[PDB]
């Protein structure tokens, strides 16, 4: 139904084993992981990281610890450890078309897949035509906000996306609980990129690409610049950038990291502040 | 860039070696494999048969004998062999979803997996990190006709798709080398299905799905019956259907088999006739 959930180089997710949607990836400890029940929270959620020489990835929990995904050559366990770029710490994720089911094949040996087992625990075994090894890949923040209305704050201060009356301006400010200050998140298939359109007005969070760096909302044209990307911070699940489609290095930003009402957002060359750090919440 | 070349039951396909594009598998004799330059024989076509319970498929030859790529278990060899559906007969297929490369992985022993050796001869082996496990798959009909000018030739009689004149109605005729006897084929990323536009009004063959069983020419507004799915015949790859994406079971039809010129097109329910197959040819 949707490519939203496709193994993309950046992206965050949910690993699932197939039999069981309201399981999940965890890492629940310094250097354990195990099936549990879904909960949403930062441990159970994984970025990707693709080498392109290899064709295979590096799977990172989001609990802000940076530990990936490692079989514990030349044991059949894993764990999560510190990345050392290690052949045992990549992963080909080879997916079955229809189904969307994936296996999680071992780059150093290769031989070894990832298997859920009866009790929970996760281990690399050699290949078989069972369900427990594969899995699913659900995208968090698709999950989270698709289709849905949000508050997005700065992390900067208590203070929300904020769209002008008389202008089509978009400035931080205090939280009123106005339409101007809640967004429509809805991902687009064909751009593979989100639209947030203010409900006040209903049209789209605007990089006026032309005229300088000055964001706004502006009419439901479509165009480049009223597309966006959301993706996690690079370590950390609890906050989000929001980047422009039109130039993937322009991201959503608080102007000098102005802390009082009326302070203008912009869009602004990454680099890493707290300033292009936001808080997106679903109402 | 495309969809067009996703792993999807029913369709037909080149299947390259990774480090290859001139090259691709082939059916050579009654029994053997391997690989052989890009040419255009149906012995290089390979449709895909997709179990939804095993989640794989059988890859069988389009050159009309039915046969299917085979593990010849306990050997290492590979073949092609009458399909009795042998657990040695399916095949995962598992993508990398950046480079689109395929692991052709054995159902019945998925520790083996397709290889192509040095020598163009294909075997079966235990997984490596090689290039020489990995395969692309290149829809036949998409490569053949996207985005080129046709004539299209009913089964019957050496007569062709033809706009009349007077109206919006398609029929056959004995060719008149005319604009209105000329089709360009384009693939929608969107709807998976392709438009064929009359080179002589620039209008979109369209079957009238509200009031009848009549295929005639209208506007470009992009209904879904105005946009079609062309594939081979289940076994043949020198001819093709043409069906409808707003009703799968309604096939492009000449009524009654008349061999005349002037016999009315439509579409039809599936009945696998000469009057529903039809020969393609790039001008």
């Amino acid at each position: 139904q949707t490519n939203a959930n496709d193994l993309r180089n950046n992206e965050v997710f949910f690993i699932s084993p197939s039999n069981n949607t309201n399981k999940v990836l965890d890492k629940i400890s310094q250097s354990e992981v195990k099936l549990w029940n879904k909960l949403s929270g930062a441990n159970q959620k994984w970025r990707l990281i693709y080498d392109t020489n290899k064709q295979a990835y590096k799977i990172k929990v989001m609990d802000n610890t940076s530990l990936i995904l490692t079989w514990n050559a030349p044991l059949s366990s894993v764990s999560v450890k510190t990345d050392t770029n290690g052949d045992n710490q990549y992963w080909y994720l080879l997916q079955n078309y229809i189904s969307r089911n994936v296996i999680i094949r071992n780059y150093m040996n290769p031989n070894l897949v990832l298997q859920y087992n009866i009790d929970d625990t996760l281990m690399v075994s050699t290949q078989t035509s069972s369900s427990n090894q594969f899995f699913k890949f659900s995208n968090c923040i698709y999950e989270s906000f698709n289709n849905s209305t949000c508050k997005i704050q700065t992390s900067l201060t208590i203070k929300f996306i904020d769209k002008n009356q008389n202008s089509n301006n978009v400035t931080i400010w205090s939280w009123n609980n106005g339409d101007n200050q809640k967004w429509k998140i809805l991902y687009n298939e064909s751009k593979m990129a989100y639209t947030l359109t203010c409900i006040k007005n209903n049209e789209y969070l605007t990089w006026f690409s032309s005229i300088g760096n000055n964001v706004g909302t502006y009419r439901t044209e479509g165009n480049n610049d009223q597309y966006w990307f959301i993706n996690y911070l690079n370590n950390d699940a609890s906050m989000y950038t929001i980047s422009n489609f039109s130039n993937q290095s322009k991201f959503l930003d608080v102007v000098n990291s102005g802390l009082a009402d009326g302070t203008n957002v912009q869009v602004w060359d990454s680099n890493g502040t707290s300033a292009q750090k936001w808080i997106i919440t679903r109402l």
